[PDB]
């Protein structure tokens, strides 16, 4: 077995996993609450980090550094850009940028700045086994990227320049940080997201209603690849 | 003594040390180099982050909980929105926001999400002792409020609209992720920017030219708080 990181940014894309592991331990630090429980033959930790990339830094880095987690994979919701995409589905993270990361004054491209790339990878062996655990459970599972950014997207406009910028699938406000994270301190990274809405108009009552629902079928299926892990 | 870290986002805002302290070694981690010092009774770990929220988040989280840092100075270089700021002026943080960080579709304040608050507070004993520095070098220290994002700001509507909403005398890329990293992980924090330019028309040319030498004179002063602490 191994340490495994299981990391979301709402209490609502971690509780179901905490119902279903029923026994589980708690560690309060970071200003949050980090919680600890046999699976398999694994040991799992888990959090919901905050909304927001540096909330989901700060969380990526302490369940690596502090709490060992030798993997991490990251559940959640997401706003659809990919017009193939409903509401339900599950999106994994081929790679991720950040959209709001912005030195463009100085002549460079949107998204990067020095040191770093533009788009930061997730690990090819999880990414995998997800396709296996997909095609084993009946599952639809689209491979896309993923646009991070500090703003919940609710505006046509924004949404299409957006997608046009970095080909991105769909939007979320923690995939880019945690991923980076990871990649930094070589852990194996999984970023996994099931849409809640569709970005545009209305996108924030579409998130309200099915917030709960799709935030379970995230989490469901990471849950699923602790097993094959 | 203690272990400080001291830390800044660009080469330019550290090299200045590490010229100063000569005797120095390097461990490379978290996709960057970390480098460590003796300088009188204390231990200093410095760095440089890489620019933004995310990076400069990452390296406060690696510098306490990897390195043991007790206590972290940030030092670098700011875009003056205060009108009495001038280049090359001193500014110390009392409290810093993240202009950038938006869930306002949902009926929330600018700058807020759940679990945390619009302002994230510095440490009032590191804040008290840069003023007797300051003092006592004859340096003009100003005490302000930081408003920090991951946009280089250079728009005269932009720097207005920010300074409104926070009351903001300056800005910057990486302050209020590293001070509430710091407030998280119970490390005082204090926060230190030389201005390099007006946020602006013009403000990348502003910090093209004065960079280096506000550098200097932020770096300067935070070696000068680890010799009273
Ligand atoms: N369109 C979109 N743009 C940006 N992000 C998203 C997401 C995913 N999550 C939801 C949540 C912000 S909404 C929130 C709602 N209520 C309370 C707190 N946060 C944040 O963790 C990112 C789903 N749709 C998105
Ligand atoms: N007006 C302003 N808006 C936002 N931030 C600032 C700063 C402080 N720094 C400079 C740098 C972005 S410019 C940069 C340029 N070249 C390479 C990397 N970064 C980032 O660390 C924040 C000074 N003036 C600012």
């Amino acid at each position: 077995g191994m340490k495994i990181a299981i990391l979301g940014a709402m209490s609502e894309e971690i509780t179901p996993l905490l119902e279903t592991l029923k026994d589980y331990t708690k560690i309060e630090h970071a200003n949050n609450t980090y919680y600890f429980a046999k699976y398999k033959d694994h040991e799992l930790v888990l959090a919901y980090s905050k909304i927001g990339k540096v909330n989901s830094t700060l969380s990526a880095s302490v369940m690596i550094e502090k709490f060992g987690a030798q993997v991490l994979l990251f559940t959640g919701v997401a706003g659809a850009f990919n017009p193939e995409l409903e509401i339900g589905d599950l999106l994994y993270a081929t790679k991720l940028a950040q959209y709001d990361l912005d030195i463009t004054a100085f002549g460079h491209p949107l998204g990067f700045v020095p040191g770093n790339e533009i788009f930061i990878k997730t690990d090819e062996k999880l990414n995998n086994l997800a396709l296996e655990v997909a095609k084993e459970l009946n599952i639809k599972l689209r491979a896309g990227i993923i646009a991070t950014g500090d703003e919940f997207i609710c505006d046509e406009a924004k949404k299409a320049k957006i997608r046009e910028i970095f080909n991105a699938d769909a939007c979320e406000m923690e995939g880019a940080s945690v991923a980076l994270v990871c990649d930094a301190l070589k852990v194996p990274c999984f970023i996994l997201r099931a849409m809640s809405d569709k970005a545009g108009e209305k996108a924030e009552f579409d998130f309200d209603e099915f917030v709960i629902n799709s935030a379970k079928i995230s989490a469901n299926f990471v849950l699923k690849m602790c097993e094959k892990l």
